[PDB]
């Protein structure tokens, strides 16, 4: 009697699961929103923006119309190969966006001191990728929160907390090629496996070296970390990335997990649009609404907040098929990526419509009880969309100096709803309906053009 | 010099053979019309019903305009688990159609009974898949004929005689869980193996255990079963569910092949179709045709028959692109599983299209020699459409309540065509065209709806 | 700490690679043109023209309009071994092209010996696949120039010299299951390796045996020739069939390589076509520009000129999206391979256009330095197109008696612009714009049709 080997299992929930990490794939938790639930880790930020930034060079006339597609397979080339460090090391890749990845190790407190070294030698390993584009990486350990929020049809989350501002200010501090540790994390680390320094007017540190003692064998420690790893890919599985990549079908396990990716993946998914239908350059509108907090570390005030506002933008966005792109956890506050054009979702005047849904988000987010401050940048012109990541662990993702600009505006010029150049001259909106801004020196931007403020239709507010 | 391993080969031929079994594939026989050929065999026959029956659960709402994607990906995962098992145990899958799966062993005579222990160890391990959504399972076994018919471009065949008949009534009598053999499978099976159970009323028996001689060796004894099966991949091949995975180009036999797959199939085989584009919930008008004759075991009486109704009911399906599903022999009569509305062949007026494509022709086929009686359902509604089965076997299926509906008013309501409340309602063909029919309780339908009797257009026939 | 395997590496710059070969993929040469560089080695001319005859069987009604499929299937099926053979004895595919593959084992003066005896070997393996639809093989060995000419946007190569001359005249020498060497490779082959005899009229020699010395072995020989070889797959890559599929993304590499490729396969490449939709049976008009000089050896005058036509034709082409499909040596000149009609591009009016076009061509040609006579044939009918070769090597072809038809006609009336009767009718330009033209009996050409000459608008050229 013959034996057969299983064939490559390639269904549906298993290509649905590369688009989000184990935290929410083996969650299995309450369709209640908001749901918020508690746990300790360690974070690892990775700061791609060096990567990101050639957005530009792919732009230009010698790419002869293919430049999103190159740019596509370059950065996916790279990225692939720290998707899968991550992943050899243990990591869950939670999140693509604001230039970075994210990972997270998930883990007992009593263990976070030996992850830490796991994790600092995977993030040197990272850096031993790019040695000849190179990236920062911030690490961060303690306390996480996270969040689930949405609707009946559509799931986000996002994890909270100061091990996760941490993270995001350890990377910032770090130059190209540096590990810098939060304080947090330096206070609970194996400080015998470390040669650090100290970081100017901080609190944070540098890692210098990775120097375990003489009897140290760091096979045998990862082998013995790997015990309160939960989903590392083991036995029969060994030669798999992602224990995800073995899921079977399971209707009610996919109709929770549909929730969390775009309609147009889900149709290339089915095979029902064509495999690289979704790597463009295209002219968009960045809506990008930042929400402000007391608190921003408290789940159990910021999260029904947050999907108070997230029902408003929902139903806001849905008129003019906007879509949001990705949330997230910034210094200061939730971030909401909205776009405006993407998917073959591009209703013409989409400038004047996308001004009038920020000001509704704007003005009914600031009347939501915790929300303290509200800011919305909205920036329109060429941005490369695309799926980027690994075969087993990618993101549909918008990326482009815009983004850059919308995300830069709602920092820089809080309390307010701003536009770009691009926006106000094309809306042919009267141009009382705005107001002419300072210009700011903002970090990472290169020439802004005049900025402005939609003040809206009326003089008294 | 290198030796590169051989790639992959997915040729065309390849994917065509998937569609088919055994017996047609390596069949070489005459394109003349109709052919017959008779030979020996053991069936089995696998309810699937209890599987079929979730088109309903996926039409909720609940599963977010992705049904019928979530439907075929669970379907295929367990039934491709059952083909699994009949192709290793050496068993050709014939069709699937009817809410089953039809699978042969054909043997010489002489080895029928060993091949029946072979095929109630099949039974048994299907049963085994799903302990903890179950099947029943006939077997029958004896003198079987083959029936080719169709035209110069188009190709259909069936299986014939009184085990065929016996597969569908053992399946018939038995419960969830349930082998039964027919009356003759029981009379020629080695009785040691196996302990049964009379049915009520019936010869057929229920096979409780198989509990085989003290110095059995089931492997041992498959091998020798082996010497009798002439594609039981082996040797080199002996990795592979099918020998027709090995299958080369050939262009005189893939024109053959080719006559008997829908062309929207061929365009996906040849990637000038996406490959998820025939997953779908959509709406259709179902035109069930059924066929009695005296004698429906004698290919030589009927296969004329069958012939003669097939040119002209392909004749009149062209018209309106309606198309033949299936065809299958139930307890009483030879059954086309006409189609209007399926790959994008959706002609406005399906509905009284469809009713004048009835009447034409069961006013035909009612002069057709030896044809005794005709009888055709009529429903309309959403039906479920897919490639359903395994990779290395399957075939494009039309499933749902709509379909069942049809298949038993052609029964219970013979010599007639009879129309559901959608069809006649939607038709705006005056109302005295039709008659009003009594309720009947069809073993299957929960509430039928009114029915009607297409009457026709004139008082007297 | 697990190591998962490498995946199938199928990025856009190996796909792109499939269609060139190592002469260009590894050439990192200068992008000013023309470009000329010189070398030496062995050619191998394949005439598969036994083959690409099936065009006209794959048009009959019998294969149900699927023959542009069928035939795309059998042809690759059957190159795919020839090219196997090729690239495990080392060899470079550099062009599909005029019903032949041509194949160079570029190597150093001193090894030219050796290369021959492992090129005759291989030869007699191809012929050996097709014991029991044959093909005729040529050789030739010495001095080799090869030519880049084009664009900012478009790259075209050609090979030249008395080599390239030679392996087209020994190829028309050889009847079927024939290897012939050309005078200048039976000069420098090893004679202890081989029997030969003698071609009437000829100083090409035709190979009875290969019949090595009493301690030779093969593949021990051809070991010692891989240290020749610079790209010959091995080590850790000695499964794969080419080095090129090793490549990874590189930019600026991909920009080079993509001016190679039309834009419609570059289209499937980047999966924004079906991988199917390029297979096709479609009409197209086939302009066959034939340029003849005083001395086509001479890379250094002919390469001049071949860019500044090479320039004018392409501006001509642009304005009615016709393309150049092929470039290649014939025994007399440099032939365009230009097509009007086939990835989506057909304008209406195609036929006087394509006349205007050849004229256009004609009249400015004939003005270029070092261009002797410009011929040019027009000719319009259905024609098979589609990719065709192995899976990791293959190109785009048209194929079919109209192409054969417009090759022939700029051949045997040289000098002028001809066109077949289907073009000269279609036209619907005045008939005094042609002259009817004496029939001439034309090898591989059955019944012409009445042929012109396209004279152009006044009757004073
Ligand atoms: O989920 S992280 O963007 O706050
Ligand atoms: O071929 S079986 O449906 O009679
Ligand atoms: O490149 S060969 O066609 O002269």
């Amino acid at each position: 009697m013959n034996t057969p080997k299983e064939e490559f299992q390639d269904w549906p929930i298993v290509r649905i699961a590369a688009h989000l990490p184990d935290l929410i794939v083996y969650g299995h938790f309450s369709p209640e929103r908001p749901f918020m639930d508690y746990f300790d880790g360690v974070l690892m930020f990775v700061d791609i923006s060096g990567f990101t930034a050639m957005t530009e060079k792919f732009s230009s006339a010698m790419y002869m119309d293919r430049g999103a597609e190159q740019l596509v397979e370059i950065l996916n080339y790279h990225i692939s190969a720290i998707v899968e460090k991550v992943l050899i090391f243990g990591g869950d890749i939670l999140k693509f966006a604001g230039d970075a990845l994210l990972a997270l190790w998930r883990v007992e407190r009593k263990q976070l001191k030996n992850i830490i070294t796991v994790v600092i030698k995977c993030s040197l390993e990272i850096h031993g990728l790019f040695e000849t584009i190179r990236v920062k990486i911030g690490l961060a350990a303690g306390h996480i929160s996270m969040l689930v929020f949405g609707d009946e049809t559509h799931s986000h989350f996002l994890v909270i907390g100061q091990a996760v501002d941490d993270v995001r200010l350890a990377q910032n501090m770090a130059q190209m090629n540096d590990v810098i540790l939060s304080p947090n994390c330096w206070q609970l680390c194996d400080r015998s496996m470390i040669e650090i320094e100290s970081v100017p007017d901080q609190r944070a540190v540098k890692v210098n070296f990775l120097k375990p003692p003489p009897n140290f064998n760091f096979d045998e420690f990862f082998t013995k970390c790997t015990t309160f790893m939960h989903y590392y890919p083991s036995g029969e599985h060994k030669n798999l990335l992602r224990l995800a990549c073995t899921l079977k079908p399971d209707p009610e396990l996919e109709m929770s997990l549909q929730k969390y990716v775009m309609e147009s993946i889900l149709k290339q998914i089915d095979n029902k649009q064509l495999q690289g239908y979704l790597s463009e350059l295209r002219p968009v509108t960045i809506v990008f609404v930042n929400l402000m907090f007391e608190e921003q570390d408290k789940a159990e005030e910021i999260g029904p907040a947050i999907q108070d506002a997230y029902m408003h933008i929902t139903s806001v966005l849905k008129i003019f098929q906007g879509q949001i792109n990705k949330v997230f956890m910034f210094d200061k506050g939730c971030s909401f990526l909205c776009v405006f054009g993407f998917p073959g979702e591009k209703v013409p005047d989409e400038l004047t419509h996308a001004l009038e849904c920020a000001m509704d988000i704007f003005d009914f987010c600031s009347q939501v009880h915790k929300i303290q401050t509200v800011s919305i940048g909205v920036a329109s012109g060429i941005v490369f969309c695309g799926i980027v990541g690994h075969t087993v662990r990618h993101e549909y993702t918008v990326i482009g100096q815009k983004v850059n600009l919308a995300a830069r505006m709602m920092m820089y010029y809080p309390g307010i709803v701003t536009c770009d150049s691009v926006t106000y001259n094309g809306s042919n909106l009267p141009a009382y309906f705005f107001k002419e801004l300072p210009k700011k020196v903002m970090k990472g931007v290169a020439d802004s053009g005049p900025l402005y403020q939609y003040w809206g239709r009326t003089e008294k507010v």
